[PDB]
């Protein structure tokens, strides 16, 4: 399925990348991509990248190839790309659109995305690493909701289960210093309400109620809670490819709603979905090894 | 008026996403004279509006970021202007809104003005136009920003401190601004191509004829642009006890395409555009103390 208003482009500017189809041969670039890993943050992505050509045994520089005034960072290393996307379905949704066009043009066919991020726990230690096995609205619902041309649209989130097992065992054969959990996670569209925190700026609600809530989740799977989940995986599904969320969990919710912990150990939890992902990687064809 | 009362259960509240808590500084003293919020979407823009600012206010040192090395956000503040960044999208300008006005609350600020100076897409009007927003709408045309709370919905109407754009398009009749001024609605939008009825993303559900009918029907409603964050920032904002504007310049006219064909350096010279004319509001509205 493609959108068959591209090829009356006479050039493609992806806009939030700071680069258009006339900047690079994208298929000689880009048509070896197999794995696309995404995360919030550009410093965390771009030392992730970093990392995986250490892996690699590169011993050369890890550009960025987005333009200098871009809202997003691309990097390569061997198969595998690396974006930012911001906090929030929006914003991932701008990353999902001119990455898969890239991928288009580029020929690459059924790519694994990966999204490496954080979020907050559900009766489970913070540090520990969540597979995602569904994502789901605040209502618990498989869909992400969209309102195009002012119409209520809604897709459905399929995460590449076979993926999440194969991480699963891997994670039984490593030495991690962290449990890896399999389960549900909910998307939100705020930090705060939308994830029934009572630390916000404005709280409706009381912690009965809050607790009911979080309870709810629990009891349907949910071990953990983020904001981008629902777009990356109803998007890649309806392009072609196949995605999945490996995010570690700053804090139980279930215990609070402040990130209490250090920045620095906070940025150690951050790395950890890296740590799995990395080696999976590593064995599947991410990286050659040189 | 009305606080969250959760708040004073807290000994430290850590503001996670500008990496600093109420420990860290005597808010006070430190927040108390701000009586504006300048944020867009790109931190590299506010920090050089910040700098800009300090130049006008005749100050020499450097601005220096106040949140922490490793946060999501930054925070500069010149005189009694405070500016941060809020990246795209409703979700993450409410979590900026949210430890923004926690800040000004913990530092005793009443009745604050948030300008977000922004990019966007124009309706009808030239490529570099600024639009000052006299309301903000959702895709549904509804002067409202939806949320989803504990799974159920909520409604919060959006308001825009109309004196104040009257007074910047006053203030805009006696500058030599590269630029025309326009005052018009704006839409909000939960993405930047299939919601904002572009035909260029990934996924394209619909044909031009019903790209048209839609952005047609909007302009018909008064809408001159369109972009992300602004139902969140007026809606969110009334309801802590502050005010909100929008200044956003245009980078394409949607009714005759959607890719963003102008240069980087074309966009960037444009996105300075709403600095140029907050900042002298500013200078002549005592944010700035003028040494
Ligand atoms: C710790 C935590 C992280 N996140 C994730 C998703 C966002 O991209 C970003 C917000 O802090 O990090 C949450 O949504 N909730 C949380 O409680
Ligand atoms: C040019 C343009 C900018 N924007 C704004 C809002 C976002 O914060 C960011 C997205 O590019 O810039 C739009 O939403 N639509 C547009 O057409």
């Amino acid at each position: 399925i493609v959108n068959s208003h591209l090829s009356e482009l006479d050039e493609d500017v992806f806009h939030h990348f700071g680069f258009t189809t006339k900047s690079f041969d994208f298929k000689e670039k880009f048509g070896d991509v197999k794995f696309v890993c995404v995360c919030g943050s550009s410093g965390r992505i771009h030392n992730f990248a970093i990392s995986m050509a250490k892996l690699a045994g590169l011993a050369l520089p890890v550009e960025n190839i987005a333009g200098s005034h871009a809202r997003f960072v691309l990097y390569k290393v061997d198969h595998i790309l690396f974006a930012d996307h911001g906090m929030g379905i929006p914003s991932a949704l701008i990353m999902l659109h001119e990455v898969t066009k890239l991928l288009h043009y580029a020929g690459c066919k059924d790519v694994l995305f990966i999204r490496l991020g954080t979020s907050g726990g559900l009766g489970v230690k913070p540090g520990t690493i969540v597979l995602s096995d569904r994502c789901v609205n605040t209502k618990l619902e498989p869909y992400n909701e969209l309102c195009i041309l002012g119409k209520p649209v809604r897709r459905q989130t399929i995460v590449d289960l076979n993926t999440v097992n194969e991480l699963k065992k891997l994670s039984e054969n490593l030495s991690l210093e962290c449990s890896v959990v399999v389960g549900g996670t909910i998307a939100a569209n705020d930090f705060y309400e939308e994830q029934g925190r009572l630390d916000g700026s404005i709280c409706t609600f009381s912690k009965e109620e809050k607790l009911a809530f979080l309870q709810s989740a629990y009891e349907h799977g949910i071990r953990n809670m983020e904001m981008e989940g629902t777009a990356i995986t109803s998007h890649c599904y309806l392009t072609g490819h196949r995605a999945i969320l490996v995010c570690v969990t700053a804090v139980n919710r279930l215990e609070g709603d402040q990130i209490t912990i250090s920045t620095d150990e906070f940025t150690l939890f951050a790395q950890r979905p890296g740590q799995l992902v990395g080696e999976y990687l590593k064995r599947n064809n991410g990286i050659i090894v040189r």
